[PDB]
């Protein structure tokens, strides 16, 4: 790669816990990466707001990852333990 542009943001890490069934929320393949389909356990995903956009799981890069690749990483995750996800938010500053 070469590139030669700049452009930067500050993305939200949130923390989640892997109950038994593979968290208490579901995912969907979107044109933009994986998204939250639906939350099924609020404290299974404290701070998740649905339709948010998966970018990193435990600092692994998963934007360009297929649905399966993201599911697999969430399978690698330990049950009952924390997992740290990073989602897409904050285009620019305004009244927030």
């Amino acid at each position: 790669g070469s590139s030669g542009s700049s452009g930067q943001a500050e993305l939200m890490t949130l923390t989640i816990v892997k109950g038994a069934q593979g968290f208490g929320f579901t995912i969907a393949d979107s044109p933009t990466g994986q998204r939250v389909k639906q939350i099924l356990d609020i404290q299974g995903c404290p701070g998740l707001c649905e339709g948010d956009l998966i970018v990193e799981i435990n600092q692994q890069n998963v934007q360009n990852l297929s649905h399966t690749e993201v599911v697999d990483i969430l399978k690698d995750c330990p049950i009952g333990s924390e997992t740290s996800l990073i989602i897409h938010r904050g285009s620019g500053p305004s009244s927030g």
